[PDB]
């Protein structure tokens, strides 16, 4: 019972744009909101993907493979799930595997896909697909993983124990003034709650 | 090795601010990046809080209390963890318990706190504290919780079994068009991954 009335643009850019959104609340009163939008998504259900890489070895408990990388908007380094954009025509699952191999060097298999989930609904229309992927650490191809980053992408890879992911994440945030992604943290919190 | 060199304003607004950021990579080369910021930024620990509300009643499965709200930036409705901005001169924990009682009516006890985590690193600088709050559902004050929403806020409370969260979420996405918050989904995926 709430609908968007109009979207009056405010600014533009090479990657991001900002607009004013007019909408109707339940009662009928018109209200406004400042909405952020990207300029890269086209027909895809989500801007990009986020991979939950589960490293599996026969003599070890599963590791969650993450990536450390300086993020300009934060003016610092963030520990996130491998992530990327979905090219036109590319399936979320494909993009997830491609981006994982690019940012970590690991070839993996799909475990599951998810619906389009929002990154910050109270601010942007940004949605992504969280793809759970498995990686065989015992395989000879994953022996010495050589990352293959794109133009100007500099990524460090950090594998953390699924069993102790939350504690290990708290450790890295204090010593390097680092920042963990909210999704990575919510995932580690559930792992604690369940275990 | 990488740091901010300059942040050029591009646009402003009562709540949102667009910006162009110029920084240096590891090789000593300069690059840019478009970013977003909340003009309502002071000097606290984080922009706001996200509350993971676990409703606990004896002999019952635990329920994860979520909220459904129309989100202008999304042009539709989203299922999210109760959340709100921290007030000036307020602790995360206090913000968490307040924002919970205002958006769902429930009154709980702090379980654990998280360090500020980034909402969307490659687009914004917004951080939140994810606070796990337990709600004793066998107490009178939580028998019939009274939600006190702020002006123009329209929240619908939705409680789902923690033990079946991921599937009960999909049951809603299938029932009607809805977008689940990425943090909520990440959490739900891990509850299943832990075993
Ligand atoms: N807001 C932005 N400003 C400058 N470059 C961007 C922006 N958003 C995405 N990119 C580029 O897109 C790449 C995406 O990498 P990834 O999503 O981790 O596969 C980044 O490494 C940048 O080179
Ligand atoms: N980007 C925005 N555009 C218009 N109003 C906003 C925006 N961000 C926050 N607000 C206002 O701030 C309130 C914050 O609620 P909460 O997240 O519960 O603290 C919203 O209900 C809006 O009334
Ligand atoms: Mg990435
Ligand atoms: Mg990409
Ligand atoms: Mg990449
Ligand atoms: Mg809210
Ligand atoms: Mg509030
Ligand atoms: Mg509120």
């Amino acid at each position: 019972k709430q609908y968007i009335i109009s979207e009056e643009l405010i600014s533009e850019g090479k990657w991001v744009k900002l607009e004013k959104t007019t909408y109707m609340d339940p009662t009928g009163k018109t209200r406004t909101w400042e909405s952020v939008k990207r300029t890269t998504r086209k027909e895809q259900t989500a801007d990009g993907v986020a991979v939950i890489p589960v490293l599996q070895r026969t003599l070890h408990y599963e590791c969650i493979v993450l990536v450390k990388q300086f993020r300009p908007p934060m003016g610092g380094y963030c520990i996130e799930f491998p992530a990327g954009l979905i090219d036109d025509g590319e399936t979320p699952e494909a993009a997830a595997l491609r981006e994982l191999e690019e940012e970590t060097g690991y070839k993996g298999d799909i475990a599951e896909c998810s619906p389009a989930v929002c990154m910050d609904p109270g601010l942007s229309n940004c949605t992504i697909h969280i793809v759970t992927v498995t990686i065989n650490g015992d395989d000879a191809e994953n022996a010495r993983p050589k990352p293959k980053p794109g133009d100007g992408e500099f990524v460090e890879v950090i594998s953390l124990p699924k069993n102790d992911l939350l504690q290990r994440l708290d450790a890295l945030v204090a010593e390097e003034h680092l920042t963990v992604d909210a999704r990575v943290y919510s995932y580690a919190l559930a792992l604690k709650h369940a275990n």
